[PDB]
């Protein structure tokens, strides 16, 4: 897939950050190259309208790399972007959760029945898109899927957010 | 103007938020109702076109409700966009910039932007102007040209227009 590869070539690895042993998957290069942005945005939204058709009614994006994608996965759905973010930030009613890092949501980000897609740039331990799913449910909202750009398999992510089914463009161990 | 008409309809004011006597703009709505965010972007685009012609090379956009535009806007125009982070997130060697918040710290890859590229900083709202102003010091110490910042909104009583000049500044909306 030529698209595919216009994304993972902007992948940048880097050894010992944040600590030493780890590889840092740097997707800022996909953001600096439009037609990798392009790309990206496009392999989203073609597994999702594949996997779902009509039914989603929102994204949600991930504070804060989750913000880079989800309004551009969600415009070119037709649909709208609604915000999870860390704790503190949102004003008026919320929910939050503690995954130690604290995630939140306005009260009437969703209606109870309405169908959203989680965004994030990456899934890891999955901890991070756990506590999102949770914050949603709690809305009586249904997350359909969680999707990223990069998953790192060998840290078992997917696994965490079953039976919530994942997808993500490109996976390293 | 009806497309600005959308984005307007779509901020929500919150009083004594974070603290009391003054008014938080909630932008969020502006993001779930898609003609109000493709309005934006449009707008802001327009902006940009009649303004720089071809002359820009990059959009920055701002962590955190910076990114909610950057990348759109950088599409619409088709730029790439390159981000300014808090500090501790990015990898590789990088230069940070505090302002007042106690104190805040935002910070750049060394190798986001060559010498002499010219870019435009966009974040969702301009209030005193330190954090535009942190992002602007930075892009000058990689010796980019900053040719403009942007915003969806302005408070206009804080007067942040001014501590960006001689940076030319445009916001689609203004509040006191
Ligand atoms: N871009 C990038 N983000 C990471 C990396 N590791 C963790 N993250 C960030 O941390 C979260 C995922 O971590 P998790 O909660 O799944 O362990 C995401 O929000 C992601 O932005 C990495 O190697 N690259
Ligand atoms: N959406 C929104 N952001 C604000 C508000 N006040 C401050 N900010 C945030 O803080 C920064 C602007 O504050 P400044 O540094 O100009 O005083 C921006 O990054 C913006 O996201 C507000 O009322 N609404």
């Amino acid at each position: 897939d030529s698209e595919l590869q216009l994304v993972e070539q902007r992948i940048r690895s880097f050894p010992d950050f944040p600590t030493p042993g780890v590889v840092f998957r740097d997707i800022s290069p996909v953001l600096k190259d439009p037609a990798s942005f392009r790309a990206a945005i496009g392999l989203l939204a073609r597994h999702l309208k594949a996997t779902h058709g009509g039914r989603i009614d929102y994204i949600a994006g991930l504070d804060s790399r989750g913000f880079l994608f989800g309004p551009s996965l969600a415009q070119e759905l037709g649909l709208g972007c609604v915000l999870i973010r860390k704790r503190g930030k949102l004003p008026g009613p919320t929910l939050w959760a503690s995954y130690k890092a604290e995630l939140e949501i306005q009260k009437d980000a969703l209606e109870p029945g309405q169908r959203v897609v989680v965004v994030d740039d990456l899934l890891a331990t999955g901890g991070t898109m756990n506590a999102a799913c949770e914050l949603l449910g709690r809305l009586q909202a249904e997350v359909l899927e969680c999707v990223s750009l990069v998953e790192l398999t060998s840290l078992k992510g997917r696994e965490k957010l079953a039976p919530v089914p994942f997808f993500s463009l490109l996976q390293y161990e």
